[PDB]
Order: C-alpha cells, then structure tokens, then sequence
RNA sequence: ACGAGAACACGUAUGCCGAAGUAUAUAAAU
C-alpha cells in the first residue's frame, strides 16, 4: 500500500537490458479476449515466445 | 656715489626583492 515506496524507489537500482536480436522479435495483431474475440486495428512489434 | 658687487640648494642614485586566485565538494533524486 505504498509503504512510503517513493522514499525505496531511489534506493533499488535496475539497468536497461542488453540486446535481443531480431530472431526474437515478431508482429502481432491486438486481440480484445472478451465473451466474443475482437480485433483491434493495429498491430505491434514484441518480443516473441 | 644703496654693508655693496659677482654666487643654479647643485652632482649621484627609483619603489625594488620573493610570492600559484589557491584548498575538497555527482547537474542530482520519477
């Protein structure tokens, strides 16, 4: 419940990732899961599996 | 025919001689 968590937020370090080459890399559709599965109209790149 | 008349307070040398505008202290926490 944010436990004073912007006081921590300066105390916990994370760096940016090293590279992911383009094998791993993929388009997909956004699909809204619902009752009945919608298309949203645009796509993204994304990591893939 | 004036206790008068003549007589450069002159001539030599300078502000020097050594020193550091220096001493640490993240353009920072989303």
């Amino acid at each position: 419940n944010n436990e004073k968590n912007k006081d921590i937020y300066s105390k916990i370090k994370v760096s940016d990732s090293k590279p992911i080459d383009e094998s791993n890399l993929a388009i997909y559709q956004k699909i809204d899961i619902n009752k009945s599965e919608k298309s949203m109209p645009l796509y993204r790149e994304c990591i893939d599996v």
